[PDB]
């Protein structure tokens, strides 16, 4: 059936690699839905009707991509809904005044920012990406959107993969496609 | 005419960053742009008008987008166009077979990639990216294209900026819309 139509031709025309990045990891690659128009629309479809039918009586205001898997198909979301889309990037990278999250890792730590006056106070999203694993990003992106007094309505990722690293926790509804 | 009052407007909403990413470089973001839906599809329709105008008895077969801020509208605009999409990444990024090229710089260099198995031989396609400074990454991708024995038609760019170092050259005619 319709989503679930979708999310099986999707998973079809994914290609594992083994081993990837690291050692033990299964990965799953989803670059070849984008080189097919067809696959595409079927993704942006897919994740169009799973939020037409979760927030039905709900404004969703902005979709919230995570650099740079989620610039993918995410800014294609946002117009598909006729919203607006607002990226996470590594720290460094966004100018302008930034709010920023730290995610520490075992050895070191990864740092993101979003633009403070990307998204208004009160507004309701959609933070997106690829692989949910770890959750290292999704988290801090988490943050990053608390920090915008903007409430997180859900994640909505294409796939979970395991990275073997375990999980940390998200504190917010997840919806995964694959 | 239209893709003119499309690039007026566009421009207006680009926001100045004097000395970034580093000194002496005057910065245009274009992220408001994906804040507004309206703006952001006059972005692509802009980008459509162009194509249209320039290759109007020749198949485009993929638009490929540089890492990362090529990725914000380049899906976007493959879909929108009916095309194909495909990444060109940092190295180390990409899963699956790649072809690799260089960008050296005056004190190190740049890597890029690009799946071997993205694009067909003979394939047409237009590299496109938000802005056009050094020409570094923009240079490499066009070898990534050139291993892929495929055609590339022509670079296709949101700005131009001066990064203070000069300019690349490139193997195939620029547009650059704003």
């Amino acid at each position: 059936m319709p989503i679930a139509s979708y999310a099986q031709e999707l998973k079809l025309a994914l290609h594992q690699y083994p081993n990837f990045p690291s050692e033990g990891i299964l990965f799953e690659d989803f670059l070849p839905i984008f080189r097919n128009p067809g696959l595409f629309q079927k993704l942006i479809d897919a994740f169009k009707l799973h939020l037409e039918e979760a927030f039905p009586e709900v404004k969703i205001d902005y979709i919230v991509g995570l650099e740079s898997r989620g610039f993918l198909f995410g800014p294609t979301l946002a117009l598909a809904l006729g919203v607006g889309f607002v990226p996470v990037r590594k720290a460094g990278k966004l100018p302008g005044e930034c709010f920023k999250a730290t995610y520490e890792k075992e050895y070191g730590s990864d740092l993101f920012e979003i633009q403070k006056n990307a998204i208004p106070a009160g507004s309701n999203v959609i933070i997106v990406d690829d692989i949910i694993a770890t959750g290292g990003s999704a988290a801090a992106a988490g943050e990053l959107v608390e920090q915008l007094e903007a409430n997180l309505l859900e994640y909505n990722f294409v796939m979970e993969l395991d990275f073997l690293k375990g999980r940390s926790k998200l504190n917010a509804p997840v919806f995964t496609l694959l």
